[PDB]
């Protein structure tokens, strides 16, 4: 997927209470900052659920594509709240982003 694309795609529908970058506050969501290759709720700072903990899971890509999809799916008992990112390319083109994005 495209990174630019999905630069775009985390400034319209991620940005707002997440980072990938040093310094970048916790928000509602927790800082990314090398979010692939770790687990579910490793980011310290933000309070994770059970259910998060629940599924264990380490982040690459597959996991994601997945995930924004169906974040109930993944993880039985989220907060609701976008249904998901039904775009197959969204997702890619924003994994690929992230991709760059947490590592710089
Ligand atoms: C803020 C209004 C949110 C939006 C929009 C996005 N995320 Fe988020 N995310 C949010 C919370 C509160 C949590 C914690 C778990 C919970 O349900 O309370 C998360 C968690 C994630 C995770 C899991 C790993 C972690 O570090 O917590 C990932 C991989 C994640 N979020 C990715 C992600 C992406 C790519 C988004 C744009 C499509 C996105 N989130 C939006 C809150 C919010
Ligand atoms: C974040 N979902």
């Amino acid at each position: 997927g495209d990174v630019e694309k999905g630069k775009k795609i985390f400034v319209q529908k991620c940005a707002q209470c997440h980072t990938v970058e040093k310094g970048g506050k916790h928000k509602t969501g927790p800082n990314l900052h090398g979010l692939f290759g770790r687990k579910t709720g490793q980011a310290p700072g933000f309070t994770y659920t059970d259910a998060n903990k629940n599924k264990g899971i380490t982040w690459k890509e597959e996991t994601l594509m997945e995930y924004l999809e169906n974040p109930k799916k993944y993880i039985p008992g989220t907060k609701m709240i976008f249904a998901g990112i039904k775009k197959k390319t969204e997702r890619e083109d924003l994994i690929a982003y992230l991709k760059k994005a947490t590592n710089e």
